[PDB]
């Protein structure tokens, strides 16, 4: 199964991915790449289609993140409706979309390095809209209430069930 | 005089500003605001024009950074050639434009230590290049300092020297 982790920064995405990989033994792959989106739609889509054709992997940031940041950065290709829906229909039977987030203030506090770097409110709103428009069943966790460890365990427990395996 | 600090991130801009302010006793004001940039050109120009009326203050990032970041973010207003030219003429007799930079390697290092992980090499390069180009094309005389070999103390001292030497400069 494809475990897709989406969401704004500082929301335990990489840590979750790490825990899930150590347990499920699924390789971790970065999906939504900046420079990739700037290389054009064709390369963008072909990349997602390559991953979409795979299974038993953990994708840190994927199609939904592209729809978010494409509205923020210039020269940042975005997937067309056709492309998005094409990929969803191809992974619908094997994907698990996990949305990780936190309150705008919780994230802000998490990036205490310089008030200038801080935007976040606008990104969260976009994720919500994008996720709310997803054509796949999704699972969301408020990283502000649940720990990265409890989230990983839930996802691991879940995957083990569908695979009809014990714990 | 009006001190303007420009340049990419982690180049001692805010530190220099704080040191210059302690000495010269000039208030410190951030010029380029991400929120203001997304509120439209009219709002953008209006704000820059008001700052252009100020004097004896330090502007941490101004019209030049606007030109840089407008080419990187969407729904991010940019000054027009005419407006930029208008602001320059308006403060040419009191402005001191400072450009603080550093090699890409140095910048990337400061980002790592600052805590980033997502070191966007290519992005950082394009931004650094934009700054050089926009600064070279500045309609106002500019002073540059390679923060890779010059400390914020040494820089502030140099700038303090220039402000003092001003009542000796003509034309
Ligand atoms: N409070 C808490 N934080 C956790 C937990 N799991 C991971 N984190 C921390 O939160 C930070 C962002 O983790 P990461 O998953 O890379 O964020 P991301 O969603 O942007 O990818 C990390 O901190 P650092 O970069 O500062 O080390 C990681 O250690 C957890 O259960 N609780
Ligand atoms: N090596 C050195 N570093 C200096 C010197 N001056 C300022 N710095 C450091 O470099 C960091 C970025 O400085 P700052 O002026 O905030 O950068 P900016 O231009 O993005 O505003 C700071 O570190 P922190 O945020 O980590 O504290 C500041 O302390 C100096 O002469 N030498
Ligand atoms: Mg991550
Ligand atoms: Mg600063």
């Amino acid at each position: 199964t494809l475990i897709i982790l989406e969401g704004p920064d500082c929301c335990f995405k990489s840590t979750v991915a790490a825990k899930l990989s150590k347990e499920l033994k699924y390789p971790i792959i970065k999906g939504s790449s900046f420079e990739l989106a700037k290389s054009g739609n064709e390369k963008l889509f072909e990349h997602f289609n390559k991953l979409a054709d795979e299974d038993n992997v953990i994708i840190d940031r994927f199609v939904y993140s592209n729809l978010v940041y494409a509205k923020k950065f210039k020269d940042y290709s975005i997937l067309t409706e056709r492309q998005l829906r094409f990929i969803e229909d191809k992974i619908k039977a094997k994907a698990k979309v996990v949305y990780l987030h936190a309150d705008p203030s919780v994230i802000k506090k998490r990036l205490r390095v310089r008030g200038d770097e801080y935007d976040i409110d606008s990104i969260l709103e976009l994720y919500r809209e994008v996720m709310s428009n997803a054509g796949l069943h999704t699972y969301s966790w408020d990283t502000g209430q649940w720990s990265s460890d409890e989230i990983a365990k839930d996802i691991i427990f879940l995957v083990e069930l569908e695979h009809h395996h014990h714990h």
